[PDB]
């Protein structure tokens, strides 16, 4: 319960990580907003974290539904003590096969979201609220056909930096969460349409990393939970990285 | 001489690091394209840095001038050997005033257009050439109003990791060179309209460089063609800092 | 409670940090297990810590004293869940004046002594445990007439990404705590004798901080703590920074 | 070349591996140069192959007394040190477990402990401008099993750069790590093992791990020391220029 009386808001928190982190924080007492673009997804998330976690239908690449998702927890709670962003999604392409469209959507969702997401949370923030931005160990290796999300994932990191400093007045500390690979709807769908096939691509993936598994979400979530939590006060600008230790070595 | 009979493109070639990487390069003897968004700057540079050196008007943003800079070099040389894309801009914004055209200005100039500079290059370019991608210290650390600009250029960064994988069976290296604080009509004019606010700024800038002085351009152009020879046939995918120190303490 | 029924070593357990942790790691339920290099400041700190903290004297340098040390927790507690290493120092001599005493004393402490701790800890160490490496943002920064100590520091951090692969078949994990500038006595000592010396000492270093204030040592204690527990499971190898910022601008 | 020309560098290690691909490419550019061996023969050697203008100086680097006859030589014949690059360091392979005290201190001594006080005597021979590069590895922001010692020392190195530049700025001098990746040597053939299909076998898995596909022949790495010592690299300071085939990048 040491985050009871909490307010959390989580972006993309109907699947994976962000629901996992959805429900480790409903755990410590938060009251926890999730969002999602598909209301049954929706309804079925909070249905499921129940825990005193309200839900708002929002796509985060639209001004109109931020200003409205905003203006929800300002009637409703306002005030924001945690912000986790996890709508960000990864598509394939590679060099000389990058699509216009494909380069656009990424950074749309991982990036100018986050930081217009951020922003607007800003006024309902506190002196002391925590910002967990997500990040990828895909930002900081080479991964084949898989560029423009690489990129995108470093400049979310990127932006902690700076953002230590814009925010330091305002007593706001920004952090990122890093996972490695973690087993999700969203990693299996990478794989392929077939269900056989898709397991064999994350059967590979488990050999990637040194510990030999993939992460359950949760091990993913526990780690925004602490950022979340005041145990992190000292911690700024900081990547923690949950990978089994792929990038590590 | 050390680069002759190599073909040459930098974008942004009119000014700064790009410009005088043109002169770098044609003093050993590759033949270089450079492109301005200004006609009358690009003749005149194109005066100045030599025979070798041949100007192309173009805007990276725009998807048109890509493909019209990249057919007139198939035409006129037929194989690209050095790309180096000099094309970035830089504005301020601190969190919370940060606009969605500050947002889409930035990542289209420095990131996107970075990314459909190299994919129109590739077919014209052979085994063993050489990618220089314009990166910044910035990518690497905190500056206060400058997150939108370090999350473009810590893209950059990640681009090359993946893209070294892409291109691995093409032969092509990608690297980037990453500056600190140089002096430049563009580090100036962020600086103020002023003369005297760009000369406090200018003095303030080399107080944090721990050699004391800001880079001349040349230097940051010495790094760029060094990627560029067969001398750094081993590196790949790497950062090349030159900041005087700033980034490394 | 989280920790109950865990048995964990602290070296360098009796002052600041590793101090800070001993109290949280026995307050979350573990038996802790407490290192001095001088009896006096031992006992005194065994009976602050009071129930749950037991206290070994030993050097760590020395090797009679890791063997009476593992000894004694072999035959009382017969398992060690947590190892955390604080026992070093940090001395002063720039370039130029540097001493092989100097050198030696330095890495005979911070980085020989760790290697020879957590070989002799192994056998004690259960599958599942988690290891926990004193590290520094002066691992990966220049401090002036600090560079022997930086180097040591550094040396830490790596041993834990090799480590990594060493310990994969013991499912023994990893993981470095890196603090920023924390309030402690050997930090004043550093300052030097003269109180307003220490005073204006610690009054600069927090002025080199982003948020501004050095950190209490529960707030790195924390950090150790959440890496000992199970919600690091996917933690291997990494390095987790408290700072307040000031190594991530 | 002669883009060296006037220059006076020192190569310790030099008649091996990258050290003597590096003296040779210093030479080339017009440098002066001189190298250290442990062994008089291979000294030889290296001397007579190398030729234009090198000599050689026998000694120990993990030798106090080496060092001060080394620097005396230096300091009645050339009168002074322009570049500076330590290549006498060495790996061996301990598992955690079986890490022996005379593995860690052989280890540490030589890659670390004699590069601070190959670079403290230096120093006074050094003038305004001097560049210093220092042997790194990949292998220090790295993990390799049962390397773990030789990474902590390579991390060690790379360290001392940063901070160097703080102490040195006032000198003027400018430090700046080399990291190589794998790279086709006697030591990393050695560390393979006695047998040459040993040898063989590790050197073909050392390449597949290596992006573009190939261990680096030494003159490539030789020519990243030869940019670092030239002006050309006058505004790189603390850096690490990282020579691995894109293995460590992606």
């Amino acid at each position: 319960k040491r985050l009871e009386g909490k307010v959390a808001l989580v972006t993309g928190g109907t699947s994976g990580i962000g629901l996992a982190t959805a429900k480790d924080l409903a755990a410590q007492g938060a009251r926890v907003i999730i969002t999602g673009r598909r209301q049954a997804e929706l309804d079925q998330a909070v249905a499921a974290l129940g825990q005193g976690v309200r839900g708002v239908r929002s796509d985060v690449t639209r001004s109109a539904d931020l200003d409205a998702l905003f203006e929800t927890i300002r009637a409703t709670e306002g005030r924001l003590d945690i912000l986790f962003t996890n709508a960000g999604g990864a598509s394939m392409a590679a060099l000389g096969e990058i699509s216009e469209q494909h380069f656009d959507d990424t950074f749309e969702r991982n990036v100018k979201a986050v930081v217009f997401t951020v922003q607007k949370a800003l006024p309902l923030m506190p002196q002391g609220a925590s910002i967990i931005l997500n990040g990828s160990i895909k930002g900081s290796t080479g991964t084949q056909a898989f560029s423009i999300y690489g990129a995108s994932k470093a400049a979310v990191r990127a932006l902690a930096r700076s953002w230590v400093l814009d925010l330091k007045e305002r007593g706001i500390r920004v952090n990122v969460v890093s996972p490695g690979s973690t087993r999700t709807i969203g990693l299996a769908e990478l794989g392929g349409d077939t269900q056989e096939g898709q397991d064999g691509t994350l059967a590979y993936l488990a050999s990637l990393v040194p510990i030999g598994r993939l992460a359950d979400p949760s091990e993913i979530a526990k780690v925004v939970s602490f950022l979340a939590s005041d145990d992190s006060s000292f911690i700024n600008g900081a990547e923690i990285t949950a990978d089994g230790g792929q990038a590590q070595v």
